[PDB]
């Protein structure tokens, strides 16, 4: 799964705006539904995007980040 630009633009919205980090469930699901208009999708799609980005912000963190 690669996110569409569309895709990537509402997840960064929620990353940025709602200050999202660890989904619930139901808002996964949420989440899922709305990005399913822009292209395919499944929920775990969602799931690890937000996990990779903690990852990103650990890395982001460290003294050479």
């Amino acid at each position: 799964w690669t996110p569409t630009t569309e895709q990537i633009k509402i997840l960064k919205e929620l990353y940025y705006n709602n200050a999202i980090r660890s989904p619930t469930a139901d808002q996964i699901q949420k989440i899922t539904a709305r990005l399913r208009q822009f292209g395919k999708i499944e929920g775990k799609n969602v799931f690890y995007w937000f996990q990779n980005h903690k990852a990103r912000e650990r890395q982001k963190k460290r003294f050479n980040g």
